[PDB]
């Protein structure tokens, strides 16, 4: 697994990517790692924001599937042509797989100027694959065709400009975290869906029906930047965060994610922004654990200037990259569970720590799920 340590790079707010090759001879591309979708897709035609793209002409192993495809994301969309080809991950397990690939021929607000990735690796399950669930996702192909175990782990690290991390394919690398792993069930195999059973801000319970926390659903999504919260929860949370930080004032466009807020270098008043604890359903009866998030996670750095990285959703909670940052996150597909621990690259505050703590007792956790 040491071969996979530090195999991710990215720019802040523009995702994390891993190097892969496609085709014979191998064509090299940077691919964003997305646990929030299920298609493997690459630029396959010129685009202003692509430094390179997949050239199907030049691969002896390419096979056309004679079928088109499109995927609408929350941010941007693309369309293209389905095919298969041979795929490797150079800083990955030592294997070559024949996988479905969507060649992107048109797109809208998908590729990001200067991001340095040319494609996307949807690691979630077939149920949300386009055009439908008969298009086997990449990780399913990988597992079926090799002896790679059915799990991967993600260590997303913040700054320390440019970001990095590790994607361990096939297991858990114990040098990437400290303390104990805490596991929450995958509620259903489509998104990496989970259930949040309690929320506290600076130790104060939001005191909402826990169904609200999962209104629609809650997912763990490395392809989304922000922590995204259903309307009612978002409003409760911002209220509590404003009140905690009310010795300063911010344009409420800051609270909407539109405007930066800046302080003289090294003077950011971290102490006035609360910690946020999300309690997740545990593995045994009436048992949960919490992950605690620092303001250094949800004030994304862009003097020292930041964007508010908590925003509103209408498709459920999205535990995005800024939540995953500093945690070591195990996507244990084999045992239908998501593990969290404190990362080796965890986020540092001089008087506060990000934590994964348990056990907690929580009654009636099944009521927190939404139908
Ligand atoms: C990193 C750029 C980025 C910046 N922001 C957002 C952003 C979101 C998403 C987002 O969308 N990510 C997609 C994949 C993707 C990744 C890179 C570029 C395009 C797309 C993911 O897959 C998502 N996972 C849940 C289900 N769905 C819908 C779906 C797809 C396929 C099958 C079923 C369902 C997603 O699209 C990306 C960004 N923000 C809104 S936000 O964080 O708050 C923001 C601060 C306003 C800005």
């Amino acid at each position: 697994f040491v071969e996979m340590v530090d195999n991710l790079r990215g720019k802040s707010g523009q995702g994390y990517y891993v190097e892969m090759t496609v085709g014979s001879p191998p064509q090299t591309l940077n691919i964003l790692v997305d646990t929030g979708s299920s298609n493997f897709a690459v630029g396959a035609a010129p685009h202003p924001f692509l430094h390179r793209y997949y050239q199907r002409q030049l691969s002896s192993t390419y096979r056309d599937l004679r079928k088109g495809v499109y995927v609408p994301y929350t941010q941007g969309k693309w369309e293209g042509e389905l095919g298969t080809d041979l795929v490797s991950i150079p800083h990955g397990p030592n294997v070559t797989v024949r996988a479905n690939i969507a060649a992107i021929t048109e797109s809208d607000k998908f590729f990001i100027n200067g991001s340095n990735w040319e494609g996307i690796l949807g690691l979630a399950y077939a149920e949300i694959a386009r055009p439908d669930d008969s298009l086997e996702p990449f990780f399913d192909s990988l597992v079926k065709q090799t002896h790679v175990p059915n799990l991967f782990s993600l260590q997303l690290c913040g700054a320390g400009a440019s970001v990095g991390g590790s994607m361990i394919i096939g297991g858990i690398d114990h040098s990437l975290y400290t303390g104990s792993l805490w596991y929450t069930p995958i509620r259903r195999e489509w998104y990496y869906e989970v259930i949040i059973v309690r929320v506290e801000i600076n130790g104060q319970d939001l005191k909402m029906d826990c169904k609200e926390y999962n209104y629609d659903k809650s997912i763990v999504d490395s392809g989304t930047t922000n922590l995204r919260l259903p309307k009612k929860v978002f409003e409760a949370a911002v209220k509590s965060i404003k009140a905690a930080s009310s010795t300063e004032k911010f344009p409420d466009g800051f609270w909407l994610g539109e405007q930066l807020v800046c302080w003289q270098a090294g003077t950011t008043p971290w102490n006035i922004f609360p910690v946020i604890s999300l309690y997740l359903m545990g593995e045994v009866t009436n048992q949960s654990f919490r992950i605690t998030i620092l303001p250094q996670q949800y004030l994304r750095p862009v003097d020292d200037c930041y964007k508010f990285a908590i925003s509103q959703s209408s498709t459920g909670t999205v535990m995005g990259a800024v939540i995953m940052e500093g945690f070591y996150v195990v996507f244990d597909r084999a045992r239908k569970r998501i593990g969290f621990a404190v990362s080796a690259c965890h986020v540092h505050d001089e008087f506060r720590t990000a934590a994964v703590e348990g056990p907690f007792v929580t009654l009636d956790m099944e009521d927190c799920g939404y139908n």
